[PDB]
């Protein structure tokens, strides 16, 4: 089996990408952020607390009659923006782009915190990390790929993000008109649950490629990318009008920049960024500075490849029993 979705950004700035996910018997359509840094599908349910709902489409597991109480399971999960959500489990039939999976676990949210009711156009999260990430207990979980991985015709899902635009998550195949060139696999590492590699280095513009080992995770539910002090400081040494700003918290320039590109390695491949994804957009709506999409990772504790980097190329998460990563222009 196959499954296909365009995957929609919610705003003009590329925050983030939903994709409709039919939940249930007749389906309940919810639009989900798809995230592969977490593994918990959790939606806003008809079991949310009401002053904490605000635009959002519910998911009602009474109304559904192939839902089932998961007895005794619970969840509760914190992201790295500090928000947060926690409720109850049922198993529920979930169909993601015609692909149909049956007793996937759907977690229903009876709070979710601040960030999420102000976020009218999120009904929930769909997670795509490893399962051991899952925070169902006592017994977790387990994600709606790995459920899947039985009928695909590959154990394989690809992200394919526009810029600006519509964009597309295949599962289960490979779409060969999709990209240009060829795909480069690099490893993965599961150790922490995350799709986590390691990048074999970085150029700014037109500038050296300088080899070094960037460990990080691939993350479609972040935004901006996140890069090592000295690699982040160099791209930004390139812009004239650039300083790091404490107050907005990160750097910033003036809107009217033309920024330069950034590679950054995929074993022997190079994946360039044009310097149009960089500019992130004005920091308040017309104003003359704007924010960047590259910045410092040293207070999160790891690199992130999100959003900016992700879009600028077709990205293969390829969950063989031996994972591993494909990145090909595009
Ligand atoms: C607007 C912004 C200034 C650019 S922002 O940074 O707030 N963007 C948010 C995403 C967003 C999209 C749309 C509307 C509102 C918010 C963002 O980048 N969120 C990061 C926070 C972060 C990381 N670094 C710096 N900031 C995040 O938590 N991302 C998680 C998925 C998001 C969560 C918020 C809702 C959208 C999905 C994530 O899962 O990808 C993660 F990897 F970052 C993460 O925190 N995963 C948590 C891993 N859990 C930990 C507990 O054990 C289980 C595993």
């Amino acid at each position: 089996s196959t499954g296909s979705a365009t995957t929609t950004p919610i705003d003009s700035l590329d925050d983030a990408y939903i994709t409709p996910v039919q939940i249930g018997t007749p389906a309940q359509t919810l639009n989900l952020d798809f995230d592969t840094g977490s593994s918990d599908l959790w939606v806003f349910s008809s079991e949310t607390t009401a002053s904490e709902v605000d635009g959002q489409t519910i998911y009602t597991p009474s109304k559904s009659t192939t839902a089932k109480l998961l007895s005794g399971a619970t969840w509760s999960i914190s992201y790295g923006d500090g928000s947060s959500s926690s409720g109850d489990v049922y198993t529920d039939t979930v169909s993601v782009g015609g692909l149909t999976v049956t007793g996937q676990a759907v977690e229903s949210a009876k709070k979710v915190s601040s960030s999420f009711t102000e976020d009218s156009t999120i009904d929930g999260l769909l997670g795509l990390a490893f399962s051991t990430l899952n925070t169902v207990s006592p017994t977790q979980x387990k994600t709606f790929f790995d459920n899947a991985k039985a009928s695909l015709d590959s154990p394989v899902f690809t992200a394919d993000l526009g810029y600006h635009a519509p964009g597309t998550y295949n599962f289960g195949f490979i779409d060969t008109t999709a990209y240009t060139g060829s795909i480069t696999y690099t490893a993965v590492s599961t150790k922490q649950g995350f799709w986590e590699w390691t990048s074999t280095g970085y150029a700014v513009g037109s500038g050296t490629f300088k080899s070094t080992s960037i460990d990080g995770i691939a993350d479609t539910g972040t935004t901006l990318l996140y890069l090592p002090a000295t690699v982040v400081s160099a791209y930004w040494a390139q812009v004239s009008g650039a300083k790091s700003s404490s107050s907005v918290g990160g750097y910033v320039f003036p809107c009217s920049a033309t920024l330069p590109s950034f590679t950054f390695g995929v074993g022997s491949a190079r994946i360039v960024i044009p310097g149009d994804y960089i500019d992130f957009g004005p920091i308040s709506t017309g104003s003359s500075s704007c924010f960047g999409g590259i910045q410092s990772s040293a207070g999160i504790g790891i690199n992130i490849f999100g959003d900016v980097a992700l879009k600028a190329a077709f990205v293969v998460f390829n969950g063989a029993t031996t994972p591993t990563l494909g990145f090909a222009s595009k």
